[PDB]
């Protein structure tokens, strides 16, 4: 058994103190070990920013705009964990594909089924005005060519809607499939337990001050780091059991996890994290359906 | 007479501390009183960008791109001071137009007859590597449309060519002419003694750090601020006579233009600021044909 005694998991990709050799033969092994394995990562990234804005005190008031929300299955369990802590937030849910009925009557939460295009993100700049917006995108167009048409529209995302955060899904290209040099926005680079065995997506979280908007160039030789630091990551640390980790699951994305949703804030109050957290994992799975 | 003694003169959009609501009557009036009098604006906008780089060290072994370059007869100037000062500069003039024939000749003058797009800049930018690049623009399309076509234009400059430096035209649109906010990099915006009389045109200027790049919106609300602070200067202040400066000439622009050509290099030394300046624009009027 592949045991170690850690102190702390890796949250940001800046973390990452090791790389390896990317090994293609990994594309074969086994993604997903859990159903519904994509909704759960996608809850606990977006429970772990939506809590810091809260933190921040920029959340309650704003009007969340998520673009590739469809089916977004998870994206109830998120307005019901702010809307039962008494946070107002609207959500506004944006994609061509239909989204699962749960999400339906609500009266805090639109659902619109439109592929957005910079045009789009015009009208309905005019439309929310002036309320104040947080982005979360998560759309999918696979090739570098695919993936930087997707970068490039997050960046219209961000400069139509101007908003005061943002969370973009973030896999940077492979340098052997390398186009060009590109710009991505400013922001932490959060890791995501939970992702598939060898993926080398990241959530890149912003918050925006003044009128600034400030971005970061993204070159092949940055691609190279990427590869090898996620699939140092991917082989070797997310393989590990976290013996000192007293948890029902020691596993390496357990540890992760936990130290995610120990950041997330309950109305119920307990006497350790470690209480709040098993509490919000249980919640979660019970949610998915995930045993 | 309209006298006034000054400290300084405005060197920056933001030292102008006073607005006065444009009146469309002076589009009328007499835009130039000198000779020439755009090349002398463009000599002494670059004379100054291009004496800060070199005190901060990176003018030399830089290659300059100069878009939008023709005529350029005031650039011979430019390239004669950094060459006669010893600093090894190379030069690509990039314009549709032709140059003034006095750029011809020279092995570290580099002449190209091509409109840029953004593909033309990624051959260039092959082409020029691994030279640290200096760009300067000053593009001309008039409409709202056409300036923000130029800036957009300007803004994939810096992107593709990912200078260390850059020097911008920069005029916002009419704030009742307004189409949609934009972004332009962050910098200095150099205010330009000798521009037309009610012209609302700077320089941006722009030194780049790390991989970075750092942008900055513009507003329907921050056009009408452009105009009215750029109408007080243009009526009010470059009309004054500033009896306190003893010198040849004491129009506010020639008070402006001093405070720029002190922060000049030359090879020749002088016992005081004010003969070196003297010297300066004595080269510079001489160069350029003005009596
Ligand atoms: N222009 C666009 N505007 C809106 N949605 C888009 C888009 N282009 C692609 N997408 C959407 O991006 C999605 C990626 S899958 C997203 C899953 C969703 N976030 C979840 O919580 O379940 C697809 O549903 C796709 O239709
Ligand atoms: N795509 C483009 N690439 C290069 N030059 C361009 C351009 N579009 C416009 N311009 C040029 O922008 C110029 C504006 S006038 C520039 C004057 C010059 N800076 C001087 O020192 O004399 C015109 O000469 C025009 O041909």
């Amino acid at each position: 058994m592949d045991v170690v005694s850690l102190d702390k998991p890796f949250m940001y990709f800046e973390e990452i103190d090791n790389e390896l050799d990317y090994e293609p033969e990994s594309a074969n092994e086994v993604a997903k070990k859990l159903p519904y394995q994509g909704q759960l990562k996608l809850l606990l990234g977006e429970l772990f920013f939506l809590s810091k804005l809260q933190r921040h005190g920029i959340l309650d008031g704003a009007t969340v705009v998520y673009i590739g929300s469809a089916p977004g299955t998870h994206i109830r369990y998120l307005r019901d964990h702010f809307y039962n802590l008494g946070v107002i937030i609207k959500w506004m849910l944006i994609d061509g594909r239909h989204h699962d009925p749960i999400l339906n009557g609500l009266r805090d939460v639109t659902l619109v089924t439109r592929f957005v295009d910079e045009e789009y993100l015009r009208s309905i700049k005019k439309q929310l005005h002036p309320s104040k917006i947080i982005l979360i995108s998560d759309v999918r167009s696979p090739s570098t060519a695919d993936l930087l048409s997707n970068y490039a529209l997050q960046n219209v995302m961000i400069s139509i809607l101007n908003p005061v955060a943002s969370s973009l899904k973030w896999r940077c290209p492979f340098p052997d499939q390398w186009i060009k040099d590109f710009y991505i926005p400013h922001g932490n680079k959060m890791l995501q337990p939970f992702a598939p065995s060898y993926s080398a997506e990241m959530r890149l979280l912003s918050i925006y001050t003044g009128e600034n908007m400030r971005l970061t160039r993204v070159t092949k030789s940055d691609a190279v780091n990427y590869e090898k630091k996620m699939y140092y990551l991917n082989k070797i640390v997310r393989n590990k059991v976290v013996v000192n980790f007293d948890y029902p699951n020691q596993e390496y994305d357990y540890f992760h996890m936990y130290f995610m949703l120990r950041t997330v804030y309950c109305n119920k109050t307990f006497p350790t994290t470690k209480a709040k957290v098993l509490f919000l994992q249980q919640s979660i799975f019970r949610f998915l359906n995930i045993p």
